[PDB]
């Protein structure tokens, strides 16, 4: 699809990833929970749609998201 | 309320503040800014009901992240 629907779902996995990473922690509530597995449904599929590698996705929108904190500064 | 509920909130405020700054650079598609929207009056309701102020919350948010980014890997 286009430019910015890929960047989308970089960042998007990106953001997931931390947000396991809170909840493996034990560091979240039960609703942060529950939003979580139903983005990680949703994400499989949009990857799926997409053709992308989760994986390598994540890692695109981890490079994103340091770019753009890096321009605010 | 309880402390995981207030890191679960602060976490999510800083992490829509990434989003935010995404679409501030013409960077996303249009779901990812019906998200977006949708999600920056859900941080609002939260807040109220908790009784956080948002800015606040983000700046705590933004530790809370970089902190278990230190220990990832």
């Amino acid at each position: 699809s286009d430019s910015n629907t890929i960047t989308s779902f970089q960042v998007d996995c990106y953001l997931w990833h931390i947000r396991k990473l809170l909840s493996m922690r034990d560091m979240c509530d039960a609703p942060f929970d529950d939003r979580l597995r139903r983005d990680q449904k949703a994400l499989k599929g949009r990857g799926s749609t997409l053709g992308l590698d989760l994986r390598v996705a994540t890692m695109e929108g981890k490079k994103i998201v340091e770019d753009i904190l890096k321009s605010e500064t």
